[PDB]
């Protein structure tokens, strides 16, 4: 099988990290048997409220409040409910993780970071968004510690970013899981057999099926539906 | 060799025989296959409108419910019959395709989950294949299934719609040829000759053993499946 | 085995399922999609196709306006157009396309090579002449040879959604799919537009959903803005 085809093609030297990423992609997806799920969220209430919100936010703190920020909280607060989607393959036995520690994609132009909020269950939105402008500047300027990449026990990936509708990611290995939050489309839905325009964003989900069934990952998918659709201005706290 | 404990409060759960069983099959299907996946839309307004009409008079005399998963088993299964190269087996030297249309379904409690088969499925009735689901159901909660029940599967159908799922990949029930996966049927606004209309959809997604089939194939079955879901209706169903 | 059929696998056959095989296990496979307005492209098609066919001979398709739109975007992306090499990734300078023709029983995968450089005329008479071998068995190894990228018209087989396997020992495969009228939101309106699912399964060593999202994002802008006064055919 010939990777050439024309004297003028450019080869291009992989350094020690980016090989490194391509090992562990390569690991995952060979260790793993991935099966996927998919669901439609109904997201207009974030959408309103952080809207609303976000303008006095930037004054207040100095940082921006992303929908992502929400997003890893409804996250977190389902993992705490369910955790089998927390946990590790180990050979004879699963490892369920104490920590709630959500590693979250903020990738170059060039290549890919996965840092990691810990103990995101018991961050606010605020801290959660505060976390996550600090780690996107982080990564940035190339000042991204080990520690900050370490310890991982889910991955949260906003492919809405890149303006993806549905997509199938590659479990960080030995996680059991990976949820892709997708775009946020206004669409036409049915409500009570009415027309109604909605803000709707699909959440993606592969899992290792040694650890997990349609069944649990299907109850897991719900619970973090429930804690979305339940964002408005009385119901939900920044703090 | 990389680390698998995050705290000294991590808590291990061992893994008895069957779900390691489970577990290695999975991982088995998934080296030794090639998936490749496809997804049509299926207008099931049809099925569920004749499903509702005769639910309640049929738990009335049978004494087991009619589900809507019944109907989609039948759809298959007589597909499976038109197309019997989705009902195969790759051997290296050969490929054998099956007579029998044996289809195992997908029945999970709890974490474990098992997967009975329905022999012949394209000779019952949809009142026969309710009455095995139902059967089938029972013996999976009280944990009184039995191996012959587990084996001869030919072809893999999941009722995924059962856990709120819009579309889903599965693996593939090794060394069988693809799996599909029954999703959620949602209340959907729809083009029907240039007008709107709301329409109970349905989406079915396979996942195929590309050494044995390509998109060609699975593209035809996967119509002649909507084809036959699409067309049930009070006078071209007889459920006897 | 009792009433049951057997078919051989032959050289041929066998060739193209341990390929697919060898992809599988190689390349780690990560998948994106987007979905695009069709309308435009469906609307121009339409319109010029009979008098196309009359003058050229062969017919104009839409997977033509697609095959030209994926090889626009390849010049930008050219991290798109390229294969994993161990130490490192070669990029390459020619933009082949590889489309999947199965004619009859199996699955042919014919190059159009340098489709950048071509016409919508000119890519759809190759298609036109490239599916002619394959009917007739006439195509040669150089025909076969020199892809790049891959493009699928699985739209022709009535899909929805598709994932496929890449074309080892390239970068990523593009399955176009079914053209469907959708009821659809543009300025708080709701409107029926033409929408087609653009399905990028990708090599996840060379590529993230960063740069995956950009080429879709190009291959939609290329789509989008086909129009009755935009696109030239010649
Ligand atoms: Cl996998
Ligand atoms: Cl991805
Ligand atoms: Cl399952
Ligand atoms: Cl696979
Ligand atoms: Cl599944
Ligand atoms: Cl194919
Ligand atoms: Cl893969
Ligand atoms: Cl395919
Ligand atoms: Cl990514």
């Amino acid at each position: 099988p010939p990777v050439r085809s024309a004297a003028g093609d450019k080869e291009i030297p992989i350094n020690g990290v980016r090989k490194a990423i391509a090992k562990h992609m390569s690991v995952s997806k060979q260790e793993i048997p991935h099966a996927w799920m998919m669901v439609e969220v109904d997201a207009t209430g974030l959408v309103r409220y952080r809207n609303a919100v976000k303008d006095s936010f930037k004054k207040e703190e100095g940082y921006s409040l992303t929908y992502f920020a929400f997003f890893i909280k409804a996250v977190a607060q389902a993992l705490k409910e369910f955790p089998q989607l927390n946990s590790t393959w180990a050979g004879d036995k699963i490892i369920e993780h104490a920590n709630i520690n959500i590693s979250i994609a903020i990738a170059a132009g060039d290549l890919l970071y996965v840092p990691v909020i810990k103990n995101a269950d018991e961050k606010s939105i605020k801290g959660i968004a505060r976390e996550i402008s600090e780690l996107a500047g982080k990564a940035r300027n190339g000042k991204l510690s080990q520690a900050d990449m370490e310890g991982g026990t889910f991955t949260v990936n906003s492919t809405g970013s890149f303006g993806s509708v549905q997509s199938m990611g590659i479990i960080n290995h030995p996680q059991a899981a990976i949820l892709q939050v997708e775009s946020i489309v206004k669409r036409p839905v049915i409500i009570d057999d009415m027309i109604a325009v909605r803000d709707m964003v699909n959440l993606c989900l592969s899992i290792d099926h040694r650890i997990l069934d349609g069944l649990l990952a299907g109850k897991f998918l719900q619970a973090i539906k429930a804690n979305v659709e339940k964002i408005s201005k009385e119901n939900t706290a920044l703090y």
